[PDB]
C-alpha cells in the first residue's frame, strides 16, 4: 500500500481517511490535536502546518499522493506545494483563487492535480460534464443542498462543513452563464421556492459553478443552493448590517454558529438538469447521515477518495484538471458512479 | 434670585438650565468637566458626585429647588437626598424604581417632589391626565417618537438604553389589569399625519399604570419603517445578549450615526363611554437644541416653575396630576406654546 498524505483532519479529511485506510498507508496532518486524536486509529497523524510553505513541501516529498482537505484560504498554497514538491494531488478545499493559474507549472512538473473534488463542486461538475458530452447542451441547472433532517429555529440549518467558507456563499457575487456569457448576481437577491420530491426549499443562486464557467459551453448555466425557509432572510439582514465584513466575521460566527450546531441528522440532495436540442437529462441524489459520518462528509469525502484512487491509478494526464473532465469520459464517470453506489450513495438517472 | 440646583450637565440638564437662566440663579453639578464647560456661560457649574449621598445633601442645603437630570441609576438616591435636605425637587431621570415609594417621607419632610418630568413620561402623562378627567376613560393610547428627519439605511434611526427597549418587557393595561408583554411581539403600522410609522409597545406608562383607572392603556414608540424587522432578527440570534452586546453595538452604532435633523412627535388618544379626545404635537431641532432636548428639558423647566411657585402639596406627585388640574394644565400648555411648541386638541 502506497503512502498518502491528507492535509486537514477536519470532517472531510477524516472521511477520506476512513475510506482509504485499507488501500493506502495514510498519513494525515493537521495543526489541531483534538482533531488528530479522532484519527489515530485509522491513519497516522502528523503535526503539520500547511501554513508554512517551505516546510510543507518538505513533508510532501515523502509521499506519492496528497489530498487536500484544508480550509479554503489555505488551498492554493497547498496546491503550489504539491507541484513544487512534484507529487500528484486531489484537492477539495473551497479556495477562492483559480487553480488553473497553476496549470503550466503543473504540466511542466509532470504531476496531475484535480481540484474541487467534493460534492459541489466535484460530483456536481462530474455529472454536468457527462451531460455535456451526452447532449448538445443548451442549458444546465444544478440544485444542491446539505441540510438538517430536522431543521430548527432560528436559523434552520446544521453546520457540517467549514463555516467561513459557507458564509462566502452569501457574501460575494454568484456567477452564471446567461445568454452564453458569464454574468454576476447577488446571491441573496434572488431567492425562490423550489419543490423537490417531498421537500420545500428556498433556493438561491450561488457561485459553485466555478471552473464549469469556462469549461462547459452552454447558453445557460446556473447552480442553486437549497435551504430550509427562514434561513436566508435572517442572513441577509446580518449582511446588510456589516456583520460579515472581515472585521466582524469572527465575532458574528461566534454568535450564530452555536445556533446551527444542534443535534440532527443531515442529508444531501442534488438535482442536475441538462437541456439539449433533442432531449433532456436529469440526475438525482439523496443521501443521509450514516453511523459514522454526516452525509456531507460522506459525499464530499468519498468522492474525493474515489477520485484519489483514479489519480493513483495513473489514469489521468499531467496538469490541473477540473473535476468535470472526469465526467466527460465514460470509464472514469462510470467508475465514479459505481464506487459511489458501493458506498451507498445512489445517483439516479 | 431664587437659587436652583440642577443635577447633571447632560443634554437635558443643559437645556433646562438654559430655560431657567434669566429667572433663577441656577447652578449645575456634574462629575464631568467637559459638559460642565459647555454650560458655564448661562449657569454656574459645580463639581458634585451624585454617588455620594452625604455630600449631596450638604450641597443641596444651599438651594430652594433641585432639578434632577441624572442617569436613572442615580435618580432614586437623588430624591432621597432632596427629602433629607428638605428641598423641593423635580426629577426627570428615567429611574427604574418607584418614587411613590418615598411618598410618606416626602410628606413628613414637607417638600414636594414631581417625578418623570420629561416628554414621555412627562408631557405624555400630563396630556393623558387631562383626558382622564375630561372623559370617562376606558382606553388610552400614546404614540411617541424621536426620529431623524432624514432616515438613512439600513437602520433608519439615529445606545444601551435604546436596545433595552427591545430587550425588556413592557407594561400595559389590559382588561383593567397590568400585564407584561414582549415589546417586539406586536409590531404595528400606524400613520400619523403625513407620517407612516412602525410601532412597538414601550414601558413609558409607569405611574399611569396605578394612576389612570382604565380598561386599556398602552404606550407605543414609533420608528421609521425597516428598522425593527432588522431588530427582531438580531435579537433572535442572540446579538442582544449581554455577552455579545458590546461587539454588536460596535458594528451597528455607526449605521445610526449620520448627519440629520431630529424631531419629536406625539399623539395621545383617549376613548370614553361617550366621545373621544385627542392631542398631537410635532417639534423640530433648533439652533441650540435637539427636539428631544427641547421637549423634555422645557417641560421639566416649566414644571419646576410651577413647583417653585408653591402650587403643589407635599409629597411625591406623579406628573399626570398636573394634567388633571385645569390651571396646571393650561399653564403648561401655554408655556409650551411660548417656546414654540404647539400642541393641538
Ligand atoms: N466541494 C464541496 O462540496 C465541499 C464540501 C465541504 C467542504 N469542502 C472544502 O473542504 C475543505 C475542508 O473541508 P472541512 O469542512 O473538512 O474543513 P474544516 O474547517 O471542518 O476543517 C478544516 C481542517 O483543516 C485543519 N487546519 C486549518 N488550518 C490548518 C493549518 N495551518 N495547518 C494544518 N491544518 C489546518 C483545521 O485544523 C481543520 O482540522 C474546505 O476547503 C471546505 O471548503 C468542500
Ligand atoms: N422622560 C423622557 O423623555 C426622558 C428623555 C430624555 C432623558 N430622560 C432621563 O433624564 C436623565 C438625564 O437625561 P440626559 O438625556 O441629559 O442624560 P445624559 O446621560 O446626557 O447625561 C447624564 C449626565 O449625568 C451626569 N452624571 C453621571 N453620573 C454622575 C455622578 N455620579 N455625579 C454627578 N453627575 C453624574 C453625566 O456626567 C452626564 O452629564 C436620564 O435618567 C434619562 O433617562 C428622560
Amino acid at each position: 500500500h502506497m503512502k498518502v498524505l491528507i492535509l486537514g483532519a477536519g470532517n472531510i479529511g477524516r472521511a477520506i481517511a476512513w475510506d482509504l485506510k485499507d488501500e493506502f498507508d495514510v498519513y494525515i496532518g493537521d495543526v489541531n490535536n483534538e482533531n488528530l486524536e479522532k484519527v489515530k486509529e485509522f491513519a497516522t497523524p502528523l503535526k503539520v502546518d500547511a501554513s508554512n510553505f517551505d516546510k510543507l513541501v518538505e513533508v510532501m516529498k515523502e509521499f506519492e499522493l496528497v489530498i487536500g482537505a484544508l480550509p479554503g484560504f489555505l488551498g492554493f498554497k497547498s496546491i503550489k506545494a504539491a507541484i513544487k514538491s512534484k507529487v500528484d494531488m486531489v484537492d477539495v478545499s473551497f479556495m477562492p483563487e483559480n487553480p488553473l493559474e497553476l496549470r503550466d507549472e503543473a504540466e511542466k512538473a509532470q504531476v496531475t492535480i484535480v481540484f474541487d473534488a467534493g460534492f459541489a463542486p466535484g460530483l456536481s461538475n462530474i455529472l454536468m460534464g457527462r451531460i455535456f458530452q451526452e447532449l448538445d447542451l443548451k442549458e444546465g441547472y444544478i440544485y444542491v443542498g446539505g441540510l438538517p433532517k430536522d431543521p430548527k429555529p432560528p436559523l434552520y440549518y446544521k453546520i457540517t462543513w467549514s463555516p467561513r467558507d459557507l458564509i462566502e456563499e452569501y457574501t460575494r457575487p454568484a456567477r452564471v452563464i446567461r445568454n452564453g456569457k458569464v454574468s454576476k448576481v447577488d446571491p441573496l437577491s434572488e431567492v425562490k421556492k423550489v419543490k423537490i420530491g417531498k421537500f420545500e426549499f428556498e433556493a438561491f443562486i450561488s457561485d459553485g459553478l466555478r471552473s464549469m464557467l469556462e469549461t462547459i459551453n452552454s447558453e445557460r448555466l446556473e447552480e442553486w443552493t437549497l435551504r430550509w425557509p427562514g434561513h436566508l432572510e435572517k442572513i441577509k439582514v446580518l449582511r446588510e448590517l456589516g456583520f460579515f465584513k472581515p472585521e466582524n466575521l469572527d465575532f458574528t460566527l461566534r454568535v450564530i454558529e452555536p445556533l446551527m450546531r444542534y443535534e440532527t441528522k443531515d442529508f444531501s440532495i442534488m438535482k442536475v438538469v441538462g437541456k439539449g436540442e433533442e432531449g433532456e437529462m436529469e440526475f438525482f441524489l439523496y443521501d443521509e447521515e450514516d453511523s459514522m459520518f454526516s452525509s456531507m462528509s460522506r459525499v464530499t469525502g468519498f468522492t474525493a477518495a474515489i477520485i484519489s484512487r483514479i489519480v493513483a491509478e495513473n489514469t489521468c494526464t499531467f496538469g490541473v484538471i477540473p473535476p468535470e473532465i472526469l465526467g466527460m469520459r465514460e470509464d472514469t464517470f462510470r467508475r465514479i458512479i459505481d464506487e459511489l453506489k458501493e458506498r451507498g450513495i445512489s445517483i439516479e438517472g
